[PDB]
């Protein structure tokens, strides 16, 4: 009850039109390690969505996706970008010959589907972050959890021992630092593949000093 999220303020970040292709970049990657996840958990593609026999429609690639899930994952990697900014992070393009050398991840037969599409994320095994960088994770895991806490107790949700709807209560509803480790080693992640990315296409993410 002593849990108060406030989460880093975006509302006044701007996006600059020169970070449009890394997130449009960053959206794609996001996408293609969701196919290749679900996958993992005995996903397949069927034109309507049938949970059932593991039949996701949106397992396609990112072109063909609908104006919904497609802004969907352009707006979670804009929210990234805008928080790094917030933060105080400089995004510069200090190394284009990146590019060059980035490739993508060959993954065997079966994760090939029946409408053609394998999802193919990139090949970051070789990006090595650093301190700052590992720092800026951990605080960009902090505030998503904030962002989703302050969210959900607006809407009437208080902590609770156990979640039950009617009543509004999530065990979630806590400090970051008092999460599950399985949950926090989660998101840490996908957030830690976000900031390989940036790296990936040669952009630097420094932080103020």
């Amino acid at each position: 009850a002593s849990f108060i999220p406030c989460p880093v303020d975006t509302s006044q970040v701007i996006l600059p039109p020169h970070l449009e292709k890394i997130r449009d970049r960053l959206a794609e990657n996001i996408h293609e390690l969701w196919g290749m996840n679900k996958i993992e958990l005995g996903w397949t593609f069927g034109k309507i969505r049938d949970d059932n026999k593991r039949q996701h429609p949106c397992l396609v690639e990112f072109s063909k996706l609908p104006e919904t899930e497609k802004n969907y994952n352009l707006q979670m990697s804009t929210e990234t970008l805008k928080t790094l900014l917030a933060l105080g992070c400089h995004i510069a393009h200090v190394n284009p010959a990146a590019e060059e050398d980035l490739k993508k991840v060959k993954l065997p037969k079966n994760y090939m589907m029946s409408n053609g599409y394998k999802p193919a994320p990139l090949d970051l095994s070789d990006v090595k972050l650093l301190p700052p960088q590992e720092i800026l994770v951990d605080k960009l895991a902090e505030n998503a959890h904030n962002v989703w806490a302050k969210d959900r107790i607006k809407q009437g949700w208080t902590y609770g021992i156990q979640q039950d709807l009617k009543n509004k209560r999530n065990p979630r509803l806590v400090p970051y630092a008092l999460l599950d480790e399985r949950t926090k080693k989660s998101n840490r992640d996908s957030l830690r593949e976000a900031v390989r990315t940036f790296v990936g296409y040669g952009y630097n993410i420094e932080p103020s000093d």
